[PDB]
């Protein structure tokens, strides 16, 4: 991976490598997503979930939500990748979180980027102004927030108003990841990923973590590809055996377009190679990522 990385850098073939993945990527139908009645549930006409892996809402009216279950069998971890919710799909979004029993939500975009709306304000910004999604019978309250320089971690309480059951949902918000861009450095990305891991949100005891950006494929795909590769390195107890391009193709069987630019692919290599140090036993690299990230 490292020598393949340098080989690609030397010859400047990141674009060629990335285009090959695009050409080889799976193509499955997205009939449900394309139904006329679901047009207002899709943020982008060219980003849809495959029918075979789409998440179904547990409601009779219309069970559609632009979200995909990325089930990585060998690594033993599943993620739900979804688009940033629209003003009319925020209730659907939390219904999915509730039904799929997710413990964490990872957001990699901002509500507004470069002057345009990319995601609805689907969570409460203030403790005293909780949100009620009447269409879904759910209530969401901000309990507390831990604000860092480039990301914020929020504690939310989600309540099923019908049963009165409540659950704590952790919200991991990366606020400086530019659209179609990459994190400031491998260290800041890994420090964030390990914060999510240490929280317990990715544990198989919970439902799949929900990951999203604006379309739920570029930044979200980068986040999941790095996490799955690192997980696979330890799962196999053989880090050098992990082929990142093959892992990306496997993930693309579940949702189209994961990793949206050749540079995000390049960053993925960088993050995984650096992350492999922790897998290889370096018990000091984690604290180094934290320092290099300047989260204070
Ligand atoms: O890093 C990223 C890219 C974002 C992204 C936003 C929106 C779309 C769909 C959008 N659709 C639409 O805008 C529309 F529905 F088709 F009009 C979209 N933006 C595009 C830009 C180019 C580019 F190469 F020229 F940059 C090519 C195709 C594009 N599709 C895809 C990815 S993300 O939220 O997935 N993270
Ligand atoms: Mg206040």
């Amino acid at each position: 991976m490292e020598k393949e990385f340098e080989q690609i850098d030397k010859s400047g073939s990141w674009a060629a490598i990335y285009q090959d993945i695009r050409h080889e990527a799976s193509d499955f139908p997205c009939r449900v997503a394309k139904l006329p009645k679901n047009k207002n549930r899709n943020r982008y006409r060219d980003v849809s979930p495959f029918d075979h892996s789409r998440i179904k809402l547990h409601q009779e009216d219309n069970d559609y939500i632009n979200a995909s279950l990325i089930k990585m069998e060998e690594a033993q971890r599943s993620y739900i990748l979804t688009q940033g919710p629209l003003p009319n799909t925020c209730g659907h979004f939390w219904e999915m979180v509730w039904e799929q029993k997710s413990r964490g939500v990872v957001m990699l975009n901002r509500v507004m980027e470069k002057g345009s709306l990319k995601c609805a304000q689907y969570w409460p910004q203030k403790e005293e102004k909780e949100m009620i999604f009447e269409d879904t019978n759910l209530k969401l309250t901000l309990i507390s927030e831990d604000i860092k320089s480039y990301y914020t971690v929020r504690q939310l309480e989600l309540e099923n108003l019908t049963t009165q059951e409540t659950r704590e949902i952790l919200h991991f918000h990366y606020t400086t990841w530019p659209d179609f861009g990459v994190p400031e450095s491998p260290a800041s990305f890994l420090n964030f990923l390990f914060k999510v891991r240490e929280s317990g949100s990715l544990s198989p005891e919970h439902g799949p973590v929900v990951v999203h950006c604006s379309a739920g494929i570029g930044r979200s795909g980068t986040f999941c590809l790095a996490d799955t590769c690192l997980l696979l390195m330890d799962k196999r107890k053989d880090p050098s055996s992990v082929d990142i391009k093959k892992v990306l193709l496997e993930m693309r069987k579940f949702r189209m377009g994961l990793i949206q630019t050749a540079d995000q692919l390049r960053f993925s290599y960088l993050a995984v190679i650096e992350g492999a140090k922790f897998i290889m036993g370096d018990s000091s690299v984690q604290d180094q990522w934290k320092e290099l990230s300047h989260e204070d």
